[PDB]
């Protein structure tokens, strides 16, 4: 019994759990569509620009716990993607990015939007920044290419996957061969049993411990162990800014968060060396994350590093104890071993207004720009992954996009971005696509009027010497949501900032707030790393 | 014995190639670039709101500059977003200059913020394959020399674009003034032998039915005056490929329209026909839609002569019978002197109609990529030499809609006005917002239909509408996009108020959007034909 080479790969999607689709259509893209409309089952989803597509995709990824799946035509199509594909490589998350190419009896021949060598070679542009980067050669091989497509991309550290159709095999016939994934893809790594039972004995024998949680707690999933891991130790935790989210802010243990606009309850404990067992678990140790790479966050008897990508381990920091496994199977062993012992308006209030009213189970997207100094600071984030910032390479808007995916994987529970308005400009075109699919999301723009960070760079390094910040026009980000189709609401002082935050929570669609804001409000965390 | 910081000398060259504006959107690690540009006070940032519409204006300045177009963008997902722009450069041939950040070199595998090694998001890997040249510079000193080759690269045989990655340390140490007039690091174009210009020149002599087929070469070579004397001095018809449609003017006796996609069927049944002897390709590429998806019967009864700049794509695709590699001017200037010598809604198609009955004659016209392609190709004359601007190399989607602000910095006494379909606006729409910031006069023609009009054709036309991914639930309305962004806009449900519209946009003196409601079911022309 057959199908189309492409008919096939849609339905290896469907085995994993794959939902929806985010891309723009093509020529020779089309074959792919009249597969994902033939099974219903997937559903595509239109976007506006194929980058906001690749954001999305990453953002149904990151909440999903799934494979996120985008789709872009020839040429531009794909180029376009690369921005997006370039954020799920840093961030550690699994997205296939879904290429046409033109048929193989054109190679070479300059064909329209030629993707090849002898065109704008896709595959070898997407390579430096993909886990996998390759053309299906045949038919025959689409089955095997996907299943090795969707084994790179979640195994190990995730990450992005770029695989290039011909247009022509895409309808030639192939058997019918899906698997579920356990099948074609392995489990995880676990930490040797006498790691374990070395960092069980480090922390018997501590004064003072402290745990480091990075983003690989969420790729884990690994959260409940992590705090079953710190209420069973009484170890304080302390979050990156990416990680944010990862341990409950509320609680007893919780130090906040440790390096770029962090708070100074984690800053003092871990940076303060009274330190002497020091627990890293799923963080890369980058700039932000370690106060640039501070010595000072070195303990004074041991540094210990969970990872599950063996190469992370020691980059930056000597270990004593460095365990190449999952952060979750670590944990539940480290706990299995230690209870068998049995021994305008200023956004500092804006923030406020949103703790106050957004529910428990909102799941907060921030942006890049001084949204980062706001959100990784004054919220408070008490829900397990609750808090989604991209800062594997801080694109600017990144969220503005991504949030219409995440809403999409949890549609639940509330969705808000927090975002500036230079990055709305740069993706904002996608409510429009939100508008469309009815995705209840609420962006919060903090218009300042351009370009709120590099304004401060001017003033606090290039002593106002000039201004390639600032906008002459603030952009109306209101009467843009009614281009768009958008509900909208302005406010310049704090009440009406609540007023319209509870409407649009209330409201079962899209809604977008702009919010008033001086452009040299400095934000927390700027002027140290000054 | 003046001593300067590398990225003020990189500056420096800059002007002495007379680029005139750089555009991108700024950093940390690019912030060193913005210092000396703007301490220098020649050269202009322009502030754009996405670095693909940077270089989609880089890519319109240089293309209607004629000189090197110039864009810089940060770290990271700066960079990478310019890259659909520099795509754009690389397969339509434009000089586009890219300056990219690179963080400082001590934190080079450590995970710094951005990081764009071969340990994070590599710069210089991922613009291999779309640029003439992409390397990070090494050393400060080597500013001076890496900056004269990427001047030399990019405008040099047939030009590209270059991608230029500085460390944010060496960007300020010092370094020796080193400035150099543009033609002490390049060399001039290449000539033909006197043997084949002869060898031409006589089978055109003997050519019953001889034919020329003019691309996009002949804009960047600056060739127009000189094919119209070359075909008038030898009363040999020209054709264009549809990218070149503004090189031969359409208004002449001997012009015979485009040919290829969209095309008139003049240069279709002429070159077709059968009855061709001699036909001279001057520039083009060959490719599909320049060519019919190479239909064989374009092949001529006795000779085929191909002149292009790249030796790899003479005969590419059809046998050449004279091969000629070098610049389109300067053969047509030997040619010429060696046979003088010798001595013996509203329906599309009646809106380009009211553009064309009111725009200025010397009004260059931007379009992008949809089914205005169609209709920009067919149905709109060109009489002025580059005065069509359409990127059909990669055909990229909202690239008219940034590059057209670009086309009006480098002619800024000149009308511009751009066709873009409601999709294309819709990703890169927001580059008005630029035009409105620094009042850049720029009229956009928005044939908004609700959707993807070619996609929907396709569905209609090869689905059988088996499905509907094309047009939205609710049309975007521009004029309010174009209200909030600080444009002043209109809108027509007529035939007549467009005409109105279009003739305050051009009094204006302002950016200006005119939203044209239009029917995503017309069949635009040319697109029968490339059904089968
Ligand atoms: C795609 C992309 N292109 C450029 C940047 C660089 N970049 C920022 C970085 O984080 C570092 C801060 C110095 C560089 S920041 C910021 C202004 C945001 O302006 P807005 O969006 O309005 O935010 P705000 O006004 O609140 O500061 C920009 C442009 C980027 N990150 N991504
Ligand atoms: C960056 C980018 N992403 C996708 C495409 C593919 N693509 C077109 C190509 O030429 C081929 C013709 C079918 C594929 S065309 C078109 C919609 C026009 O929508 P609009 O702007 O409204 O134009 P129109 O209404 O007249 O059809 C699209 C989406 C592209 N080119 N670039
Ligand atoms: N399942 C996992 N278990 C443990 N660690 C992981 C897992 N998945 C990813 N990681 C690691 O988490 C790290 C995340 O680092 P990064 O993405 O830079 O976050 P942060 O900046 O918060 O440290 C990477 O080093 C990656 O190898
Ligand atoms: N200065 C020049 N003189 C002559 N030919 C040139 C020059 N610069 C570029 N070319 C050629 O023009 C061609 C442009 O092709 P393309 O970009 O595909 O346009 P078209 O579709 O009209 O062929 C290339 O083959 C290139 O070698
Ligand atoms: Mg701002
Ligand atoms: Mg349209």
């Amino acid at each position: 019994k057959t199908v189309t080479a492409v008919e096939l790969l849609v339905r290896q999607m469907e085995a994993e759990g794959v939902s929806y689709v985010f891309g723009i259509p093509g020529g020779p893209l089309m074959p792919l569509y009249e597969a994902i409309f033939s099974r219903k089952k997937i559903q595509p989803i239109l976007t506006k620009h194929e980058e906001g597509a690749a954001f999305m995709a990453e953002g149904y990824a990151r909440v999903s716990g799934k494979l996120g799946v985008c789709c872009a035509t020839t040429g531009p199509g794909a180029t376009n993607a690369l921005t997006g594909i370039a954020c799920a490589y840093s961030d550690s998350t699994p997205v296939l990015l879904l290429t046409a190419q033109v048929g193989t009896a054109a190679f070479g021949k300059g064909a329209l939007q030629e993707s090849t060598v002898h065109g704008v070679d896709l595959v070898s542009i997407f390579s430096p920044i993909t886990k996998l980067s390759v053309m299906i050669p045949t038919a025959e091989k689409m089955g095997e290419m996907t299943r090795r497509a969707l084994r790179t991309a979640q195994s190990g550290r995730p990450g992005p996957i770029h695989l290039n159709i011909p247009a022509d095999i895409a309808k030639h016939p192939v058997p019918l061969e899906v698997f579920p994934p356990m099948n074609y893809r392995g489990g995880k790594p676990a930490p040797t049993i006498m790691d374990v039972v070395r960092v069980a004995e480090l922390i018997f024998h501590a004064k003072r411990p402290a745990i480091l949680a990075g983003h690989g707690i969420e790729c884990a999933k690994a959260w409940e162990e992590l705090l079953d891991f710190a209420e069973l130790t009484g170890i304080p935790v302390a979050t990156t800014p990416k990680g944010k989210s990862s341990f409950p802010e509320n609680h007893a243990l919780s130090l906040g968060v440790f390096g770029f606009a962090g708070h100074q309850k984690a800053t003092d404990y871990l940076l303060s060396g009274d330190v002497d067992v020091l627990i890293v678990i799923g963080s890369s140790l980058g700039d932000w994350q370690t106060n640039s790479w501070d010595p000072r966050l070195t303990p004074s008897v041991a540094l210990i590093q969970i990872d599950i990508d063996p190469m992370e381990i020691g980059k930056n920091y000597p270990v004593d104890v460095g365990i190449n496994a999952d952060a979750s199977e670590t944990l539940k062993a480290l706990i299995l071993c230690i209870r068998s012992s049995g021994k305008g308006i200023h956004p500092a209030m804006v923030v406020e207004a949103m703790q106050n009213r957004l529910p428990a189970d909102t799941i907060l997207f921030v942006d890049n720009g001084s949204c980062i100094n706001w959100g990784v600071h004054c919220y408070l984030a008490q829900t397990p992954g609750a808090f989604q910032i991209g800062l594997g390479l801080a694109a600017m808007g990144h969220a503005v996009a991504a949030a219409i995916g995440g809403k999409l994987a949890a549609p639940d529970r509330p969705v808000v971005a927090l975002v500036g308005d230079a990055a709305f400009a740069m993706n904002g075109m996608e409510i429009h696509t939100a508008a469309e699919y009815k995705i209840p999301v609420t962006w919060i723009v903090l218009n300042n009027g351009g370009h709120g960070l590099v304004h401060l760079f001017e003033q606090h390094q290039f002593d106002s010497k000039f201004d390639i910040s600032s906008f002459r026009k603030s952009i109306d980000f209101c009467k843009m949501a009614e281009s768009l189709g958008v509900k909208s609401y302005r406010a310049e002082t704090v009440e009406d900032f609540d007023a319209a935050l509870k409407g649009a929570l209330a409201m079962n669609t899209p809604c977008l707030i702009d919010v008033q804001v001086d452009i040299d409000v400095l934000p927390p965390g700027m002027k140290q790393r000054f």
